[PDB]
RNA sequence: UUCC
């Protein structure tokens, strides 16, 4: 099935991905890098006291608060769903090697027995109906850009003025670029408007990953994470190998003189892709309007904010099934990309824009440094984009693509195994749309709340209910995949967007409640994904702008966890043993300092006004903007706070751009 | 050195 072409950095095709400026050239050549992260100001993730603290705390919490998850994966009791050993990693030091991204996932999908297209006409109509409902009556809005984010290929600029210019120029020339692409002139579109080229692969830390303690040996065991070497990646797995990366941290002593306590490992690394900003801008200009529509009109299934917001919906259900999707981005099907583009064309979307969109989901990928002495290789030929990597994380609409795929996948699963009586309602496009429109508003006996690969499927009283229980049972048995599209299972310890669904003795949705995940509090406070970047003067540009603020939203976010008090007390006690200081006081000081620093960034904030006007969401986002990438959306954040993190392109320019893209 |  054809190996993907690959080119070394020295090749003109790779050289053309990096502009003649220092940042771009440095990004092209960056070698493998690792080191302790500055967990908080003046504290390294490998500080001996900190590791001693994590050692004591993880053992104590695991011992005293064993997971409470029943045979159907519902959590109850203490609200704990697994041991607390995930904190045992040397943050900043990755597993070796990281994976080479798969150039084609067609074989991966076929081998997993997943379909290479909609299986029935019903399904084809539902996927297309999703497109019609999602992309139809959009309202223009300013294109918002994350401060400090890189434009990646080819400029690698982090300057907001430059990013605004690139974005406006891109909206002005998107049409011309898309038409060149329609003509097969990809190099021309790339050379003239920087729309094309490749995604830039950056490996990110998943700071906590499963670790177990072998009762027999008393030794800890880290979860094996399988990685593909270059041969496997360019042949879609036909050749080369898939093997377990090494999370062994012993090497750190040998290599860096760092003491490694027993049971501490290197971090799981995941591939992330930064998109060529000039190509992403015209896509983002449409994506935001789409999010605004689905979060308003279809808020029921798509707009998720608080634990109570989720709770009110699930309470009305007779059955709630917490699903899990295996490796969603890598399994994402290219045929859905093509189905979507086709339907947008049928709807009247500008062909040149659809071509830009199609091309962003077929782009080559430049691999930086998966390990020492490896990398700096372009996979795929930019002159004719034809990769099938699945869903690229830096594509301007990745959340929407995952949501569209999965929402319909779950609905089909409900139709197939529980509601055949609803099939007659889906006869053509008009009826598919009316049915989906009703289903997405929570008006049918089968329902769902979802976001990309996380979801909870519900059944109210009715004919589908009995089928709902059979499906749940099938998932429990876990021998047969309920979907022809993705690998679906039930989540062990059902949760939705960070909140655990805590059931009581009845094990029914009506008497269940959503509570924060105490383990995530621990992940966030003691295993951040990034250091504090104390040398980046502009805090709004940091991955963690105001870490101290999270202390002020902690109670609101995690207060409902059954063992909240116990954990804060165990932390205080262990921190005392390790540092001879009070953790609470340490955090109160950090809270105070960051609160004062925040006023410097918020114009509508007195030169020392407190956090009075800010919401718990505002605070969590200021401490971790990444939660805006997977948990919340712009509309969930106070306006004066959103401005701290983002800057926008004029509404006049995006308005004129959208007008040329949309049908009506 | 990415994407609500
Ligand atoms: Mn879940």
């Amino acid at each position: 099935p054809r190996r993907a072409p690959a080119f070394p950095l020295s090749d003109i095709k790779a050289q053309m991905l990096f502009a003649n400026n220092i940042k771009a050239q440095q990004a092209s050549k960056r070698s493998f890098k690792e080191g302790a992260i500055e967990t908080y100001e003046g504290l390294l993730s490998v500080d001996p006291r900190f590791l001693s603290f994590k050692n004591e705390l993880s053992r104590y919490l695991t011992d005293h608060f064993p997971a409470n998850v029943d045979e159907y994966g519902r959590v109850y009791g203490n609200g704990v769903r697994t041991n607390f050993f995930g904190m045992r990693h040397m943050n900043g030091f990755p597993m070796i090697p990281a994976t080479w991204p798969l150039a084609s996932n067609l074989k991966k999908r076929a081998d997993a027995d997943l379909a290479d297209g909609p299986v029935s006409e019903r399904d084809n109509l539902l996927f297309r109906a999703a497109v019609r409902l999602m992309f139809s009556d959009l309202e223009p809005v300013p294109l918002k850009i994350r401060k400090g984010s890189s434009t990646c290929i080819p400029y690698f600029s982090n300057d907001m003025g430059t990013k605004i210019e690139i974005a406006e120029r891109a909206l002005e020339k998107a049409e011309e670029a898309g038409n060149l692409m329609l003509q097969g002139k990809f190099d021309d579109a790339y050379q003239l408007h920087q729309m094309g080229g490749a995604y830039y692969v950056v490996y990110r830390a998943q700071s906590t990953d499963a670790i177990t303690l072998d009762p027999k040996t008393g030794k800890f065991v880290s979860k094996d994470r399988m990685v593909a070497d270059f041969e496997y990646a360019v042949t879609g797995g036909e050749q080369g190998s898939l093997f377990a990366a090494s999370k062994d941290a012993s090497r750190l002593k040998e290599q860096y003189g760092i003491d490694v306590p027993d049971g501490f490992f290197c971090e799981r690394r995941r591939t992330a892709m930064g998109g060529p900003f000039a190509l992403n801008a015209p896509i983002m200009a449409v994506a935001q309007p789409v999010r605004n529509k689905i979060y308003s009109k279809y808020a029921y299934t798509f707009h998720h904010t608080t634990r109570l917001n989720k709770e009110e919906k699930v309470k009305e259900w007779s059955l709630c099934v917490a699903t899990d999707v295996s490796d969603h981005d890598t399994f994402w099907p290219g045929w859905l990309r093509d189905l979507i583009c086709d339907e947008l064309l049928n709807m009247g979307y500008a062909p040149w824009w659809v071509k830009l969109f199609e091309t962003s989901l077929k782009l080559p990928v430049y691999v930086g440094a998966p390990a020492p002495e490896q990398g700096h290789t372009l996979l795929g030929d930019p002159s004719n984009p034809d990769l099938e990597v699945g869903l690229s994380s830096g594509q301007g609409a990745t959340d929407l693509m995952g949501t569209l795929l999965m929402s319909i996948t779950y609905l089909v699963m409900q139709l197939d195994h529980t509601a055949p009586h609803l099939n007659s309602r889906i006869k053509d496009m008009p009826s598919a749309c009316r049915f989906l429109d009703s289903y997405w508003q929570g008006h049918e006996e089968i329902r769902q709340i979802s976001k990309s690969d996380d979801a909870m499927l519900g059944w109210t009283k009715g004919r589908a209910l009995v089928g709902g229980h059979r499906l749940f049972e099938m998932l429990k048995e876990g021998k047969v995949n309920p979907s022809p599209y993705m690998k679906i299972s039930y989540e062990h310890g059902g949760a939705f967007l960070g909140d655990i669904l805590l059931y009581d003795s009845r094990r029914e949705p009506g008497s269940a409640i959503f509570v924060g995940n105490i383990n995530s509090m621990l992940n966030n406070q003691f295993s951040p994904e990034y250091g504090v970047q104390s040398g980046v003067r502009d805090r709004s540009k940091r991955k963690r702008p105001f870490p101290g603020l999270a202390w002020a939203s902690m109670k609101d976010t995690y207060g409902a966890c059954p063992i909240y008090s116990d954990v804060l007390e165990a932390i205080e006690r262990c921190w005392w043993n390790a540092f001879g200081e009070s953790y609470r006081a340490y955090r109160e000081d950090m809270l105070k300092r960051d609160t004062l620093e925040l006023s410097r960034y918020v114009a509508s904030m007195a030169r020392q006004a407190g956090l009075a006007e800010l919401t718990p969401i505002d605070l969590e986002v200021l401490a971790d903007p990444n939660k805006l990438q997977y948990k919340w959306t712009e509309a969930d954040v106070s306006a004066n706070i959103h401005e701290v993190l983002m800057h926008g392109v004029s509404v006049e320019k995006t308005e004129r751009f959208l007008r040329s893209v949309m049908p009506r």
